[PDB]
């Protein structure tokens, strides 16, 4: 099975959102804090009609239709998420609804979890399945779905919500460079959900950044070690056209690439010139526990990194910045907007992907995109995904009406025996969206279309 | 990568248990109900010192040691479970504790969930990984871990609890027959956990059996279809030496094999002789919704099946029957006791495995066991696992002291900021068991050894 990777792709996010500027005011934050501080524009959220299942039906239904895939042609379907509706019954069984008709029940895969990382877990699982002795010739399908949703304090501005669907197969326009990757996994308490009854994480936002970069440095090192063996050269930031990142908010996207850049210094690689070596040089004598904790250094990193970041990272940022944290689908929404923006420069280019999940589980990995044939083309994908279309059909909510909706979702999380209030909302959704109709007294869930 | 499957194996279950006969009395059930009705002998349970993490450290630690595996040699580690302690932070990160020292952080995999099925999900994931272009030459390690635990009514007698660890690699004494398998997945509400705050499932025990067999008939059909292509013959119960099953209680183990037998009739295969065709014959005119719902038919099925079941299924039953439902580790505990019992007849034999998970996700799949070389031998495995040893070092609890412990675990499930009460318990565990020391106010968990 040759050149396996992603053949086709679709996305779905709720059209309902709150402008970040409008919110800053609501919260009594300052002029800059969300639009400059977090570097976010607009935050999308599930109201009472939407959840990780419905978002899922949306992105799956939309992919099969638009790339014209026969649902008989699917032989593995996995889901990555961290939003839990049931502790035992996976989202992947809910989705089996759509194959209940095509008569196609012989489909491997369940859900993969660990925090922003499950989607990646699944992706790899599907690639590996296509490449294995048990591959039956049919497609893989991976769904990354999540609703990111936080309690009052300073983490609420970073929610977001979306599903992504990826079809996996041989002869892909987006080809995995199988051996060029680095993971880092560890036992760690930076962000987690111990509180079974609430949607809300316990987040230690200091640790939450120090561990993200701890993991990014180790992934990058492990990827560099592989690259030496493969290609005979030391890896620099110069060796990839684009870096794509898990994007919980744009600020941290910028510090991440700028950290790659700093890693290059430490290794004294190709992309570090003489002027940089001096700028960086005062910081040589710091411990790592110092390199992570140190603001002067972030400051200096970003400045050297500025112009490269504009070349290599900037075009991955459209969707995250206009939607918010999409947890497992974040990376792949960043990758999507990259395809939206530079689908024409892309043939022959190398995309480096960094997946992070708190707790922690992480993997950087590499893709070679290429000249391929529709339906499964860089152009057809960008076209099919209609990211400009979708951004255009959004519906704003005054911060108020959003705070309200938040309090409502909090009452619905975990609960039973409520029909959902339709009016003012149903007609905000595109004809053919799936939506929650009710939850019976046995917590069973019912969806309608349209 | 040749002949990939399971190279080595270990198990762990809590030594603490309640005799099923002793319990029947407690509950005011009748003479037969648990020992004959469910066909269970003895039920193992986690007390306050044990959980799915500690059980996990136990089976992992024990495997690495006893098969003498260097923890640097592990390159993928996945966990299958359905017991949730944290909604986002996977058990697989807790286990990363043990590689925090060997310095080995570059390990793929997270948790797979769907009900009794996650372990199988993981197993396949690891096989597929060894077989993929991204395989780095190191071992797979799969952990199946669960604590099965039910509220008062007639499902409490069917709890159980255990971890299993399986090392995955080429040149295995237990070889996957890659193409000989059948899955069945569906959206269904037979058993699930909607109640985020309780350990207890919502179970619809009628549906729970009708769906199990619905899935078993479809898996078996899909496996038969494959076998025709492969070997040129129609599959009968005669075509495998042993059938191994998810074993939530032995009764349903017997109806499962006997159903395979009935499936053979329907297909009119090799293993159905003339006398059987008549016995079966009144039931020809039933709908499936009749074949599932019909007691006369179970009755007739088991009777034909009796002697074969004693040959092909009976020796897989030791551990399940003396431990109880082990959820994702159940199948593999049944497989383990099969290796314990018939490790000498096993070279050259075919084992057929049926994995089920409610909600529902299911897969039958096949193994060819073989003549191999220690450490990774059928004899060394049976030896290492010491199933007779372990059954001997169990500690009984009067039904009382068990009901008490249950009420205690209910208070601890989901909670924070309690040190665990040691005395009367610590000394019941084998020197070197991991155990919960405390849970702080930030729900973080602390384990000691021994
Ligand atoms: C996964 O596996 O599923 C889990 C995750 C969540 O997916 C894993 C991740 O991706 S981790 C990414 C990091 N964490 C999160 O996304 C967690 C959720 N969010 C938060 O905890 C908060 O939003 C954090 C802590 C990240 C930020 O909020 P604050 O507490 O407000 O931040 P603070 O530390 O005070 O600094 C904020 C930032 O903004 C700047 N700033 C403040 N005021 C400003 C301003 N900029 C411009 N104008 C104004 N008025 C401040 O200087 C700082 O930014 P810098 O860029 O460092 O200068
Ligand atoms: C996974 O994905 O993680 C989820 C699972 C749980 O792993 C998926 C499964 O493996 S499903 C397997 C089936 N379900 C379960 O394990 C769920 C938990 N248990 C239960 O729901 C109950 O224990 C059930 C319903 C299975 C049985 O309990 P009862 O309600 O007591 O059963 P009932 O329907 O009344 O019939 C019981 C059985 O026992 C016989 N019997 C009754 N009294 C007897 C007696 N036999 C002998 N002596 C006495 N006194 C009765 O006739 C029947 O047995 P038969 O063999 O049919 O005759």
């Amino acid at each position: 099975a040759k050149n396996v990777g992603i053949l086709a792709m679709d996305i779905y996010f709720p059209p309902t959102c709150v402008q970040q500027e409008a919110l800053e005011a609501h919260d009594g934050a300052s002029k800059g804090k969300y639009t400059i501080g977090l570097g976010q524009d607009c935050l999308a959220f599930c109201t009472e009609l939407e959840d990780v299942i419905s978002m899922s039906f949306n992105a799956v239904t939309s992919l099969l239709e638009k790339y014209k895939i026969d649902p008989k042609q699917i032989g593995r379907l996995e889901v990555g998420s961290e939003t839990v509706i049931d502790k035992s019954k996976s989202i992947k069984t809910f989705l089996m609804q759509l194959f209940e008709k095509c008569g196609n029940t012989d489909v491997e895969g369940v859900d993969s979890t660990n925090a922003c990382y499950g989607g990646t877990a699944a992706l790899l699982n599907c690639v590996n399945w296509v490449e294995s002795n048990s591959w039956d010739g049919r497609y893989g399908l991976v769904i990354c779905t999540d609703s990111a949703v936080y309690a009052e304090g300073p983490a609420r501005p970073t929610g977001g919500a979306a599903a992504i669907a990826m079809l996996i197969g041989p002869d892909a326009p987006i080809v995995f460079e199988s051996k060029l990757r680095g993971s880092h996994m560890a036992h760690v308490y930076d962000f987690y959900k111990p509180n079974l009854a609430s949607e809300y994480p316990v987040v230690d936002g200091k640790l939450s950044q120090t561990c993200y970069l701890m993991a990014l440095d180790s992934c990058y090192k492990h990827l560099c070690n592989k690259f030496e063996k493969l290609e005979g050269k030391e890896f620099s930031i110069n060796d990839a056209d684009y870096f794509v990142f898990h994007s919980p908010y744009n600020k941290l996207v910028q510090k991440s690439f700028a950290r790659l850049l700093y890693n290059d210094f430490l290794r004294n690689a190709s992309s570090i010139d003489e002027a940089a070596k001096e700028k960086f040089t005062p910081y040589s004598s710091l411990s790592l526990d110092e390199s992570y904790q140190s603001r002067d250094l972030e400051k200096v990193s970003q400045q050297l990194a500025k112009t490269y970041y504009d070349a290599k990272v900037q075009p991955t940022t459209l969707v995250p910045k206009q939607v918010g944290n999409m947890y497992t689908a974040s990376l792949y929404a960043a990758f999507a907007s990259l395809v939206h923006n530079k689908h024409s420069d892309l043939a022959g280019k190398r995309v480096v992907m960094f997946s992070y999940g708190s707790g922690s589980t992480a993997t950087m990995f590499s893709l070679r995109l290429c000249e391929n044939q529709s339906p499964f083309s860089l152009s057809n994908i960008a076209s099919v995904m209609d990211v400009g279309g979708k951004l255009k059909a959004r519906h704003e909510y005054a911060p108020e009406k959003f705070v309200e909706t938040m309090k409502l979702m909090e009452h619905r999380y975990g609960a039973k025996e409520f029909v959902t209030s339709k009016e003012g909302i149903l007609d905000l959704l595109a004809p053919g969206t799936y939506y929650l109709k009710e939850v019976d007294s046995l917590y069973r869930r019912f969806y309608g279309k349209k």
